[PDB]
């Protein structure tokens, strides 16, 4: 009979006990058939001394109504189960074999009698906790033996597998979930990742939500314990569940290395979504408040929050907040945070908010585009800001240019064409020629590369200021289902970091060589 | 202004830290208004020595879009949060005052400045863990002072509150949820309650599900630690997630005091629902299997499972299983378990399965009615079996009679008329005249007393063999939302037990005097 193999392009987490290397479907088994041996081969230059162990699991059969093309009956390693996100659910997968000394050829064994029809097995890889985030595996199933006969192998399994690290898992420090990533590199090379700490569940404001921060001084190989960057606990004697703060955006003031976090504080509003329940006005009791904290010590400690609402919110707006992810420093020292507001008629608009005085005062001019929400901004050329926007019309990112900090806007050539989306947050950054190994100005963009669902998390690079995104200049990181938000920061001259919601952890960090993007 | 009070008809659990006694809405507060004190009065005959503590909580305000007639913005005490089902979520409710020695008059205070518009407070009652299940509280909010003026109190708050006990809470013994209650009284007066232990989540078979059992030798004041009555773990080397057993039904063989549990074992079927994925055949690999265990020691220990599929399942049926809840012993010693089968055309039918030989052999004859599922059976008069059925047409219970153990069936006068339902499991039992204090044959019925959703869990009594269910002969136990399944058993001559899925715990036990049903 014929055997099918999948090598899923998902991150192998260095901090996990189990990671799916291969999924295998045996579609047409006779009752009693036994998978005696499976052989995997790794590429000659793979660093197999970083592989702690490889495992073969059996996961039984398929439901009668689910057809014959799936590679599994269920998620093998959960990213949501607060009681276990790090190993295979033992109730879905039974270990058959384990090898703890991994060579270029590897054989795994089973004595499990198969059921009639579909049978599922899969290969777990466990990595050394100190595995280089830049390391890659090129693994293939080369032989599968059933009843002492080699079987015909089919399936696309030629993926070059990448490493990652689960910075936050569901359930960490008692929190149900973590959402809405932001990432910057400080002037010291320190990585700062921000996110919602969603304690009770995974719904947005209003709820019990604080802004968490994870700090790495070693390019993401290690992360310090979670800091609360921003929190309103029981302000004015209202429950913490009616005092949430979230959808954070973080920037480094590149002139001072002062780090800024802006977030939306909801005060009251029962247990309902702020998106529909934030109302016109200015006071905390009336409307969502635009709040900021700062760190003068490379993200170790955080100021008390300052309320910036009165400086920038039109009273008639239902809701003003930051675009989640990150802000920028411009070449002339202006600090810029993307923003979004819901007007009196409940129409959302993306725009920008800027400070020319090191974050003392903030200003908003004109919206970029009707019916847009979350946006990220890059200085594509000197004094020239590119706004890349989530568009409620569906299908594709909106792209506008301002050269007057949003007093006026022009559509970009790439607007509503060049970058597919499913209506989801996306990351965009600029990289100066002198600041990277290619020696050319780059734009780097990340989002779920699809018009439906949130999957195929992809980094794209542009060499012509975001006019063109050539297919060759793209790295697929995560082809499976997630919440889809992502944020990019250059780690060093050679490597871009991505902090994102993945199929494998709520907050996932990966590092990618620029030379893999632009060959 | 004007203040609104709710006294919700939900069980006060003796094992909980918090129970909602009163919910209060202050609809039209001015910013800064303060609830200086509210006074509660308890009835003259209340056993206040059993009240451990009373608490006043503030829960903030309401969402602008959610209207002005709710009594809360959120569930105050969760029945689903595996991390806490026993106390108020501290993120939704802030304690204002607390009294730990309770008199007939009681004053609670706050210094919380209210927000403009809607403000929510509520009163928690905590009972001594040894509080009598038969105790009742008659409590009223008699005074509410705001800015040192008495306010006008409105609302229905005259409810006579009853006690109950949370036998199983979400998260107990590591299990995500508990569902599908069954209850019997052994010849020794011992209460035996069965249920699905749904480890991973709350979905039906197929999943990692065992049959749990809780035992009480003191009329439900105490429950012995959970026993696994039936389990298939990793049978044939298939995951425990593809070896679930559930939807249990329990009966006591009144002649021998041998206790029987029947359940559906699903083997394989991926991670999909057995209702649509169980297929024709006879083997465990082919179709859901009918399994039975027994206890000869009053439910302390349980036999290994016997497979009775071959005796009673037509090969062409997609799915044969017990009707969840309980079976009976007839006056002539016949053991009867309600059953249901899905035929070759996917049409479900309710019927009965019986043993005349102490459970050695089982027989099924003819279905009672097309497009029915879960049913419970009672011997309403000698040799006369009433089958009460969940009906997919909606709105009302189907009721049929057999005098020949299901060879033939007659429609009852009460069919599709007398008993409202929303398509949900219901409990029906018979009580002999000599076996209860009323000295008359009773039928007792429990279900969610509604045509939409699952709420208003109500015990109903009939004096005329289920022809008439007079409104006067009904007790409302739970007016809030739950999963709706229930099972009745007489505890003694004077009191009926109900083991049910409630708004306050996955498995809830309450005891009700017959004299409260029939006055
Ligand atoms: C302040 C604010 O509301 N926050 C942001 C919202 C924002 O509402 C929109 O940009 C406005 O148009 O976008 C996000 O959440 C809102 C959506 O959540 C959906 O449910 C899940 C759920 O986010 C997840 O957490 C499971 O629990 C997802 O669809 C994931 O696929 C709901 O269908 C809607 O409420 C839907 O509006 C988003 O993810 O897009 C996250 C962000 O915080
Ligand atoms: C063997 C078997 O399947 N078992 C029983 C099924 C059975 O399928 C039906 O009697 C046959 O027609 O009935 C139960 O589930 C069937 C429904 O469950 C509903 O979801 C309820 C929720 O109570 C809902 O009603 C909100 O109020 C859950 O609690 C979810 O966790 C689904 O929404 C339906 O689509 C539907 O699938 C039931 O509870 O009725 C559970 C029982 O074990």
């Amino acid at each position: 009979d014929s055997v099918y193999v999948q090598n899923p392009q998902i991150p192998i987490l260095v901090d996990r006990t189990d990671n799916v290397l291969f999924r295998i479907r045996i579609p047409d088994a006779t009752k009693g058939d036994v998978l005696n041996r499976l052989t995997i081969r790794f590429g000659n230059e793979d660093k197999l001394s970083e592989v702690k162990a490889v495992r073969l699991f059996y996961a039984g059969t398929e439901a009668a109504t689910k057809g014959r093309s799936r590679f599994a009956p269920v998620t093998y390693v959960s990213s949501h189960n607060i009681r276990n996100t790090r190993s295979a659910n033992p109730s879905y997968s039974i270990r058959q074999d384990e090898v703890t000394t991994v060579a270029n050829t590897l054989t795994l064994k089973t004595r499990q009698p198969m059921v009639k029809g579909i049978n599922y097995f899969w290969v777990s890889v466990e990595m050394d906790r100190n595995t280089s985030l830049l390391s890659k595996l090129t693994s293939t199933v080369t032989e599968v033996v059933i009843n002492d006969k080699p079987a015909v192998i089919a399936g696309e399994q030629a993926a070059v597998r990448r490493m990652g690290i689960g910075v936050r898992h569901a359930g960490d420090d008692g929190s149900a979930s973590f959402r809405i990533p932001g990432l910057v590199t400080t002037n010291k090379g320190t990585l700062l990742g921000v996110y919602d700490v969603r304690y009770n569940n995974s719904v947005a404001l209003q709820e019990h939500i604080d802004v968490g921060l994870s700090r790495s001084t070693d390019k993401g190989q290690t992360w310090e314990p979670m800091r609360i960057a921003m929190s309103f606990g029981e302000t004015d004697g209202l429950p913490s569940g009616q005092n949430g703060v979230g959808d954070p955006s973080i920037l480094v003031d590149e002139r001072t290395n002062t780090v800024w976090v802006v977030a939306a504080w909801t005060h009251g509003m029962g247990n309902a979504r702020a998106w529909t329940n934030s109302m016109p006005g200015m006071t905390p009791d009336e409307t969502a408040q635009l709040m900021m904290v700062k760190s003068t010590d490379d993200g170790r400690t955080w100021s008390e929050s300052t309320n910036i609402t009165s400086q920038v919110k039109d009273p008639s707006w239902c809701f003003l907040l930051q675009g989640p992810g990150r802000g920028i420093t411009m070449r002339d020292g202006t600090l810029v945070f993307p923003i979004q507001f819901i007007d009196s008629l409940r129409v959302p608009h993306a725009g920008i908010m800027y400070s020319k005085d090191r974050g003392e005062t903030w200003h908003i001019h004109q919206p970029a585009r009707t019916n847009t929400t979350e946006a990220q901004v890059a200085e594509v050329e000197p004094g020239v800001l590119m706004l890349n926007m989530r568009d409620n019309r569906g299908g594709s990112r909106a792209v506008s240019i301002t050269r007057d900090l949003g007093k006026s806007w022009t559509e970009h050539s790439s607007n509503r064409s060049a970058l597919p989306e499913s209506i989801c947050m996306a990351s965009l950054i600029s990289v100066k020629a002198k600041d990277n190994i290619i020696g050319k100005d780059l734009l780097l963009f990340s989002n779920p590369n699809t018009t439906e669902g949130r999957h195929h998390i992809t980094i794209k690079a542009s060499l012509d200021g975001g006019v063109t995104w050539l297919p060759a200049h793209q790295v697929l990181l995560d082809e499976e289902d997630g919440w889809g938000y992502s944020c990019l920061s250059m780690i060093d001259r050679e490597t871009v970091g991505i902090f994102y919601e993945s199929s494998v952890a709520h907050m996932t960090f990966q590092a990618v060589k620029i030379k893999d993007l632009i060959r």
